[PDB]
């Protein structure tokens, strides 16, 4: 059925985002890394901005109005300015990740400064709050 504590369309986002955890070979802390950021950014939904005039002709569970910031990581269009992945829960994913993996030490950094570092984010303590989540979850989906 569904994954802890997430209904079905967050519980399809997830397996989306472990999958592609599983392809980068990331692993757990990886996998937390990613379900923890996607927790505090958006719970697991693929938002649209008005902001944004493309992000609303892609599938999306929400709209808001965060800066340029699009999709399940919140990915700034400025910086990010392929939409389409954006707004692709698998893509938009391995884009985090590829970020994930430049970080020198990310291996072994704590969960909630490493996604901080991959954002951008001014504090860890939001991403941290969600680590035991994030790990209930990772494991639910086989990492
Ligand atoms: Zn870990
Ligand atoms: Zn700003």
């Amino acid at each position: 059925g569904n994954l802890p504590g997430l209904n079905s369309v967050q519980s399809s986002h997830a397996r989306a985002i472990i999958g592609e955890a599983k392809k980068e070979g990331v692993g757990r802390h990886g996998c937390e890394a990613g379900i923890a950021t996607a927790l505090v950014e958006s719970n697991i939904l693929i938002y649209a901005n008005k902001a944004v005039p493309a992000s609303l002709k892609y599938p999306h569970d929400a709209v808001g109005s965060d800066h340029d910031s699009v999709g399940i990581f919140q990915q700034r269009a400025k910086y990010y300015p392929n939409i389409a992945a954006d707004m692709d829960p698998a893509r938009s994913a391995a884009q985090f990740f590829a970020k994930m993996k430049g970080i020198k030490g990310w291996q072994s950094m704590a969960v909630g400064t490493l996604c901080q570092k991959v954002q951008g984010s001014a504090y860890p303590d939001r991403y941290a709050k969600r680590v035991s989540e994030a790990t209930k979850i990772c494991q639910a989906g086989g990492l």
